[PDB]
């Protein structure tokens, strides 16, 4: 099926998923001199105090930290969003080298990795229904650069050994996503899509300007993951990012200036 290699990668996705060439595809390049400050943006509200993680899963493309979304707990609201969006999972995209890995780019700059915290609009009852709606999802995107270690990421790093291959999962309770947030909540926002098939055009993107710094040894451990299933030829899980897609006259707004 779809992947990131030469024969099943982003350039092939359009065949099974025609929407790959659609009008609001993600990621995009954020041209900082074209994005306009928007005075009508409300303050962004990230409320992760009562977040309840359940488990971590290697799905053969990335790893997802999944949350219990059966109650209103970890929610994103404010900014460009109307109503309340519930955290369901987070995952990352990363490179084989520090000079690449992010999906969004900033004035064509690629970061070492990108964190996606995926939330669904609670007016639609659940995730599956939300992804049938143009405002069904909100994704908080956070860039990763290589420098000082991120202490709040280490619990994730340490569990990766138990989920090396496609299909493996581990109990992952009491993880606090607040340990993954940078100081500032300044952001760019635009309407877009999921960056993995089925590439559904249901996302309000909120991409934070301030990256988090992770250590070289932290990202190195990301790179020890496998795309393949256990007992199969080893294919390192690296470069699981989709490159920037056409903006198509969409408007990127900034929360700051
Ligand atoms: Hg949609
Ligand atoms: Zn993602």
């Amino acid at each position: 099926h779809w992947g990131y290699g030469k024969h099943n990668g982003p350039e092939h996705w359009h065949k099974d998923f025609p929407i790959a060439k659609g009008e609001r595809q993600s990621p995009v390049d954020i041209d900082t001199h074209t994005a306009k400050y928007d005075p009508s943006l409300k303050p962004l509200s990230v409320s992760y105090d009562q977040a309840t993680s359940l488990r971590i899963l290697n799905n053969g493309h990335a790893f997802n930290v999944e949350f219990d979304d059966s109650q209103d707990k970890a929610v994103l609201k404010g900014g460009p969003l109307d109503g309340t969006y519930r955290l369901i999972q987070f995952h990352f995209h990363w490179g084989s080298l520090d000079g690449q890995g992010s999906e969004h780019t900033v004035d064509k700059k690629k970061y070492a990795a990108e964190l996606h915290l995926v939330h669904w609009n609670t007016k639609y009852g659940d995730f599956g229904k939300a992804v049938q709606q143009p405002d069904g999802l909100a994704v908080l995107g956070i860039f990763l650069k290589v420098g000082s270690a991120k202490p709040g990421l280490q619990k994730v790093v340490d569990v990766l050994d138990s989920i090396k291959t496609k299909g493996k999962s581990a109990d992952f309770t009491n993880f606090d996503p607040r340990g993954l947030l940078p100081e500032s909540l300044d952001y760019w926002t635009y309407p877009g899509s999921l960056t993995t098939p089925p590439l559904l055009e249901c996302v309000t993107w909120i991409v934070l300007k301030e990256p988090i710094s992770v250590s070289s040894e932290q990202v190195l451990k990301f790179r020890k993951l496998n795309f393949n299933g256990e007992g199969e030829p080893e294919e390192l899980m690296v470069d699981n990012w989709r490159p920037a897609q056409p903006l198509k006259n969409r408007q990127i707004k900034a929360s700051f200036k």
